[PDB]
């Protein structure tokens, strides 16, 4: 990552998250609604959270909402499909900086102290997603 930070973001259901999380290991994804291999690769996202494999692993998603339409689109289409993982709106663009982000999907295993374990670009499963738990 670019810089050692953290992010202090509020959710689009309105939780408030942080990444990497407090004493836990986090779980960073990236994607947009149009995009090809994230929309069929989202309900894997939602079927590994509503699982729940691991308390000790967090699942925070982030949205690059400067590549969608607007924002309201983002809103329609997580309201319409359902999605309920947590979603964070990249609206500042300091994450997708902040991870060099050029493709997508892309996902990090991260540890405690934000240094990134996994790296993944291209689409995932519910299985490797609690792979990446385990």
């Amino acid at each position: 990552p670019a810089v050692p930070a953290v992010f202090l973001m509020k959710t689009i259901e309105g939780e408030d998250i942080s990444i990497p999380n407090k004493g836990q290991k986090t779980i960073l994804h990236f994607w947009t609604s149009w995009c090809p291999p994230c929309k069929k690769e989202l309900p894997q996202f939602q079927s590994f959270y509503d699982a729940h494999p691991s308390d000790s692993v967090k699942l925070v998603t982030v949205n690059l909402v400067n590549s969608e339409q607007n924002q309201q689109v983002v809103e329609d289409f997580i309201k319409a499909n359902k999605l309920t993982f947590p979603i964070v709106l990249d609206s500042k663009g300091e994450l997708m900086k902040e991870y060099h982000i050029i493709t997508i999907p892309t996902s990090f295993l991260l540890n405690e102290k934000g240094e990134i374990e996994k790296t993944k670009i291209g689409p995932m499963t519910a299985e490797q997603l609690k792979e990446w738990t385990e």
